[PDB]
């Protein structure tokens, strides 16, 4: 029982997690700030001192904390998308957007972007087309998916 | 064991953000601070929201915060100063109590003589409530960081 937010850099995770927890009353948790706050140190700084495999277990063992807690309303990063069944996080809330969309908000990136979409789409349960949408446009068009949700029946 | 976070409790100035955290590190589990996440839902000081919705709305984020902790797994948590009122809060996990006397905490700093009576009763009360939710009392006056993170490992191996 989380609402989970996926997709990739630019898409607005943290914005969006931010309103609905504070609209919906639930747990702010953004996947970025809890490494930043544990290595007191930018997330970037983290990745070039402990290297790619450290990193990439921190992420690991955010999406096993996800996958832990509930009544959280929360952020993932951009490797979310590439741990160990990531859709045990709870409610799957996919913001997707093209990847000239993306850029313009924030090379290999192109490769993860290619290689990633598909894995986004399946671990879904709601995607949600945030090109060219307002943060209350998106905010109405959650809450109504999340109330459909718990409206069957619970 | 069965417990399932390591939750650090006692008074502001105890230090408890500062060694969940370094704690958090060395034991690589998810460190979470009460105060930050609630400011970050919010975007506003824990204290602001205090005056803008009822003191009752702010217990019911406290108690919010604290069935959240008692959910989750392999986190080192810096509770808040209000977390001891709490209902249940056994359930958050492994409790460690960092204990101070009152005049050790008015160091690591109520205009008021009146005020201060009233602050040092407040701290009385709750000194019994830490001591009994504690599995763990550590004592952290004029002990530094490596000190205490030693003492808190040796009693998790235990
Ligand atoms: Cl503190």
């Amino acid at each position: 029982k989380n609402i989970v937010f996926i997709g990739e850099s630019g898409s607005g995770k943290s914005t969006l997690a931010r309103a609905l927890a504070k609209d919906l009353d639930l747990v702010f948790l953004d996947s970025d700030f809890l490494i930043e706050q544990k290595f007191n140190q930018k997330a970037s700084e983290i990745w070039e001192q402990y290297g790619w495999n450290f990193a990439l277990e921190q992420e690991q063992k955010m999406a096993d904390f996800f996958s832990s807690c509930e009544k959280a309303c929360i952020a993932t990063s951009g490797s979310f998308v590439n741990v160990s069944n990531l859709e045990k996080a709870g409610f799957c809330i996919y913001l997707k957007a093209d990847f000239e969309y993306l850029k313009k908000r924030l090379i290999k990136w192109k490769k993860h972007y290619n290689e990633t979409l598909s894995k986004y789409e399946q671990k879904a349960n709601f995607i949600l087309n945030i090109e060219n949408k307002n943060i209350d446009e998106l905010l109405s068009e959650i809450k109504k998916v999340i109330k459909l949700e718990h409206h069957h029946h619970h």
